[PDB]
């Protein structure tokens, strides 16, 4: 709902620790109720991952699906939505599994 709250899944306090790897894909899973309210796909400090709709494509009824992970997803992201004047946000710690043998 874009009174009540657009995001289907998010947070409420700690970021969700999503252990991922380069090279394969790399779903950020903050998707909302339609396509139409358009969430804008941030990152720690005011960085901002542009849904290029090729290696990132935003999937609104599943996440923002980037398909070629990179260093560029490695951090504190942050699916942010001003709808009905209000911020609603929700945060994803992408941590490498470093090693992922």
């Amino acid at each position: 709902s874009d009174t009540g709250r657009p995001f289907v899944e998010m947070y409420s306090e700690i970021p969700e620790i999503i252990h991922m790897t380069e090279g394969r894909e790399l779903v950020i899973p903050c998707r909302v109720t339609s396509p139409n309210i358009t969430v804008t796909l941030k990152k720690f400090p005011l960085d901002t991952l542009i849904p290029d709709g090729k290696r990132i494509i935003w999937d609104s009824r599943k996440g923002f699906i980037i398909s070629n992970a990179t260093y560029k997803e490695i951090g504190l992201l942050t699916c942010e939505a001003t709808v009905n004047g209000h911020l609603y946000k929700t945060n994803y710690l992408t941590h490498r599994q470093t090693n992922t043998i």
